[PDB]
DNA sequence: TCTGGGGTCCTAGGACCC
DNA sequence: GGGTCCTAGGACCC
């Protein structure tokens, strides 16, 4: 019994909302991000940027260094917001079994669905019609039949376009396809996997499942299933939010407790409208804090309390500076809550 | 050039329970 | 000693 997956992804979102509300923006590089001075990374970059080799995720400081007439863009979260609503609404027209990533991405289970012929690739393709038709907008497609094989084959055409693996391709596909390509994979796990010498699927399909639990635990496990191409994870639809929190890095370190208070008092306010939004009544699970310093560590006090409070905040936060900062400085501060289970 | 902000999931020791 | 809650931290993703 195989499955019918879709992975839609806008294309460098952000920028693409920017660039079809300003069409001036469009043949220029630009990127959404923080500025310099900021100490700001960059969201994510058009295409015109890209070949300067701006990547998200990447300090702004390099980012100009790599493209000088780079166009800094703050960024409008409620534009975005408004198209990820859109393209959820499209999605619903072609199935209930939709399972967002986030603003720009979605799995779709259409296995079950009559619409076009059964075609997911028609789907996908009807899809990313209707999408750049009523939003003047592009996104990129995968079809697998299972979740992670849909991601990488969404990425494969892009932009605009899209690519299915049937599953007499996956195979073929999996042979050379990366370990670091798997979503789950980042820096750290393909440089151990890289060290025993495990670059492809294909290297691990011949390695032992009892030693890949032995070395990485329930992530040899993930890592061997989905080399064989086995994805048994369900699309979802139900998930929830379990937690939300507000940080911020200011521009220069600082040093006093009175300062570190001082951004306190400016962060409460947000988390508490935005907690707001989802539970009017304030109740949470737990709260706390975090600091970063500038040997980069990060700590977080989070204990068991019943209701978003302020000043069990700033206290917390006041022990947090003294009993670990050794006299380190400090570029973020940050407020937490850990939502109840329901 | 020097590192966001919003999240998820996983691990692991002690506490606590049986 | 096996669950499970509590807290801290790390790797990862968008
Ligand atoms: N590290 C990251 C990655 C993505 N993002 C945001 C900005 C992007 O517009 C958005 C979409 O995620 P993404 O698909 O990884 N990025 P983007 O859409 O630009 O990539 P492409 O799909 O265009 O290749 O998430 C971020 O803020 N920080
Ligand atoms: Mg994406
Ligand atoms: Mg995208």
């Amino acid at each position: 019994g195989s499955r019918k997956i879709i992975h839609v992804d806008m294309d460098c979102f952000f920028a693409a909302v920017e660039m079809r509300d300003n069409p001036a923006l469009r043949d220029i590089p630009i990127a959404i991000g923080g500025s310099r001075e900021r100490r700001g990374v960059i969201s994510t970059a058009n295409y015109p940027a890209r070949k300067f080799g701006v990547r998200s995720a990447m300090p702004t400081g390099m980012a100009l260094a790599l493209c000088p007439h780079l166009t800094l863009l703050p960024g409008r979260f409620d534009a975005y917001k408004e198209a990820s609503n859109h393209i959820r609404e499209i999605f619903s027209r072609y199935t209930s079994r939709i399972e967002p990533l986030s603003l720009d991405e979605a799995y779709l289970d259409v296995t079950d669905s009559v619409h076009c012929h059964g075609s997911a690739t028609l789907i996908a393709q009807e899809i990313r019609q209707t999408i750049f038709n009523e939003l003047q907008l592009t996104a990129s497609a995968g079809v697998a039949p299972v979740k992670f094989l849909a991601k990488i084959a969404s990425d494969m055409n892009k932009p605009n376009g899209q690519f299915v693996i049937t599953p007499a391709e996956v195979p073929a596909f999996l042979q050379t396809l990366p370990l670091a390509k798997i979503p789950g994979v980042g820096k750290v796990s393909a440089a151990k996997l890289e060290a025993m010498g495990l670059r492809t699927c294909g290297d691990v399909q011949a390695c032992d499942l009892v030693m890949l639990l032995k070395r990485f635990g329930k992530f040899g496990r993930i890592l061997w299933e989905r080399s064989q191409g086995i994805d048994e994870r369900d699309v979802n639809s139900e998930r929830l939010r379990k937690s939300v929190g507000v940080e911020r890095t200011m521009a220069e370190d600082i040093h006093h407790w009175s300062e570190c208070e001082a951004i306190i008092e400016r962060l409460y306010p947000e988390l508490e409208r935005r907690l707001a939004k989802v539970k009017p009544d304030l109740l949470i699970a737990r709260q706390g804090v975090k600091l970063k310093f500038d040997d980069f560590q990060q700590t977080t006090q989070e204990h068991v309390w019943p209701r978003l409070n302020k000043a069990d905040l700033i206290a917390t936060a006041r022990k947090t500076w003294d009993e670990r900062r050794g006299g380190r400085g400090v570029r973020l501060v940050g407020l937490h809550v850990t939502l109840l289970d329901p």
